[PDB]
């Protein structure tokens, strides 16, 4: 295959990546203009973490409390609240390093970078896929909470993830940058397993117009369905339905390959129906799944 | 476990457009030079097979636009450094990182800032392969696209691109213009020797894999580090060596599995396959994670 997971390039998130410590937990922190955003767990104390009651640990805070700092530079807190699951302190000092952003909610199938950090410090990037299960396959240790997962779309930052917490299988699951949890997860030291998963359809439907882009297109038959009918059969197999955005995103691709979506569609049915019989696409017995219509877009044109 | 690229802010701030007539590609703007891929120089008739030290000599200061972002920077000097040419400006850079040149060896990994008109778009981890080539993504425009390592906010730049191969794969300099590999910077179709397998990577992955909790391909078996070579060799795999044993180590010891032992069942994955399974969720051998990777 010629497809990398590629990232985006992390300068403009490392210039807004703070340490954020009360008592003796540390975390990261995204300091953007005055305000630095965290997980709200950093106030917690290991007798309070199997249910700690967050407003009462809370009001027992003081600005004083909160140490943040850019390396070893502390910033003064001039105001504290909480939103949702995460933590804004209000500091003396506007981040000049601040690159035009949004916060955005991002749905399942959608892919993001995430610089991964330690004690504010960035160790890594790398890219996820939120899984229909809200979670995300990250390579995150001890002290990554806080570490954010962001788009770029013409040099402004759409942040749309937060780290919280590791799964008992390995996973990952967090917040939007509101602090609301992506999936059912709360913000507890207790056992919380990840839902059954399912496969990303309009991801793997990108990726056969990725196939087709590059010529190969063996698996093109000469059907057609219904998107009632193959959302029907897809959840035999495990796979997500599509819903009408996921229809309009993948236009692009149908436009430039004069491949219908629902012709798309009756040709991954074939797949699923049948298997591979031992042939190969993009060099490859599996179909992926993490790359969207934009992911595509974004390298095989580009 | 993953593969992760490091934080690219450091490169980032060093990337420049340099054009000459109607080529554009990227350079790299270290304190008052820039580098860039000497070819910028050749029209598209003049890359069919270029005299470089006869074109350059035809070239002044001011055939070169040097832009950084809008702002353009002046040429006031320029060489040649075997394939990469040296453009001296007029201004400092003023976010150059600590840094250093380094020429890599066939299986470490570095992370590549792949570039257009002089603007980031994207981040990714590539080895050397043992065939001097990688497997990147880059497409027209991004020579002078840049590969790089950081330890402690050092950056050791040790790839610069320059080439795509007919069968996909991309080919470069170090950043004192010496190809990697047996290339030339010619527009003609080029072919790379035979590549093999970077077996002390592929021991590494696997170790990793056992760490995430998937064995299905251990054994009670073992095997000499000779016995292990000839198979590895008659499978196109590269030698393993005492010292990629010694580097090994760390990951060993973490696990409870021996070197040799897991060389055991490397080695009845080359002569068996893996039957439809996966590891890591792949269904190939990974061969792109060095042991340091891995450990990270």
């Amino acid at each position: 295959s010629g497809f990398r997971k590629m990232a985006f390039p992390s300068g403009k998130v490392e210039g807004c990546m703070v340490q954020v410590t009360c008592g003796t937990t540390t975390l990261n922190g995204l300091w953007l203009d005055d305000v630095v955003y965290c997980p709200r767990h950093v106030i917690c104390t290991s007798e309070d973490m199997l249910n700690p009651n967050y407003e009462d640990l809370l009001i027992r805070k003081s600005n004083h409390n909160f140490l943040v700092q850019a390396g070893n530079v502390q910033l003064r807190v001039i105001g504290h609240s909480m939103q949702n699951c995460v933590l804004k302190l209000k500091v003396d000092t506007a981040n000049p390093k601040t690159p035009k952003y949004k916060f955005v909610r991002i749905q399942p199938g959608q892919t993001f970078s995430v610089l991964a950090c330690y004690n504010g410090s960035p160790s890594g990037v790398y890219q996820c896929a939120m899984r229909p299960n809200f979670t995300i396959k990250g390579s995150f240790l001890n002290g990554s909470c806080g570490s954010v997962g962001f788009n770029i779309d013409y040099d402004c930052v759409s942040f749309c993830y937060m780290h919280h917490m590791e799964l008992p299988t390995g996973v990952h699951a967090g917040t939007d940058l509101e602090g609301n949890f992506y999936g059912p997860f709360v913000d507890r030291q207790t056992a919380q397993a990840a839902g059954t998963d399912t496969t990303i359809t309009v991801n793997v439907l990108a990726w056969l117009y990725a196939a087709v882009i590059n010529g190969d297109r063996w698996f093109l038959n000469r059907f057609t369905t219904t998107l009632n009918d193959f959302n029907l059969v897809a959840m035999k197999y495990n796979y997500e339905p599509l819903t009408q955005d996921h229809v309009d995103i993948l236009g692009p691709l149908s436009a430039q390959t004069g491949i219908a979506v629902l012709d798309m569609c009756a040709s991954l049915k074939e797949l699923l129906q049948n298997g591979m019989n031992g042939r190969t696409i993009l060099g490859s017995a599996l179909l992926e799944d993490e790359f969207t219509p934009f992911d595509v877009v974004r390298q095989c044109s580009g």
